[PDB]
């Protein structure tokens, strides 16, 4: 007997925000709604679990445990060339089949797609 | 007549990778339960959305679209100084309340936790 499956991934969708500008806003427009689409088709295939879009880094806030001292500072976790701006939660049946749903998300277009198994394996 | 709720944010669980060596394996465990326990009375209180640890950047497979071509390359986005190695996606009132909720979030003491809101705004 196996244990009984359910493997899932995680696809960060990182984007450097500063170039969201020179994307045509009505091309920008057809991401989202591409975007809408194409988790409606993982929903009915089984592979969906959630997604989201992120607001800019700009809106994010960032807690630090020091010594044993909490410190709040605005902004993301660090500075990188390429934000993360979203992310699907998926099941597939490896990594191989997320990696071919991953190639598909419309978002993912704007820079890259990082699929990362979560530790968690749900199952019998 | 109001837009009926639903905030929800992205509590991103930052943290250098290479330190983990560093930390006690039986208080690394600890953490494993205190978060488990932490999410069961995040639930009851209807914060929960969802959440996950993640297999290490080393599991990661990245996914870019360049001119019209597809390329794939192991490992994470990019390299960083603290790994994303989990997160919590939870719905509270408002910024300040994520933010009570993320200072708590047990495996935030490897490092930092990045507090994002999210774009949809689920609700009526």
């Amino acid at each position: 007997l196996y244990f009984q499956g359910n493997m899932k991934y995680l696809c960060l969708i990182y984007f450097d925000e500063a170039k969201l500008a020179a994307v045509p806003a009505e091309e920008l427009a057809a991401i989202v709604d591409e975007c809408m689409t194409y988790s409606d088709q993982l929903g009915k295939a089984g592979h969906y679990i959630a997604s989201h879009a992120l607001q800019s880094v700009q809106t994010a806030t960032t807690l630090r445990h020091q010594g044993g001292r909490l410190a709040m500072t605005d902004g993301p976790f660090a500075e990188t060339k390429e934000q993360l701006g979203g992310f699907y939660l998926i099941e597939a049946r490896d990594l191989n089949q997320a990696l071919q749903i991953a190639a598909k998300i419309p978002p993912g277009r704007l820079g890259c797609v990082e699929v990362r198994p979560v530790k968690e394996w749900e199952g019998s």
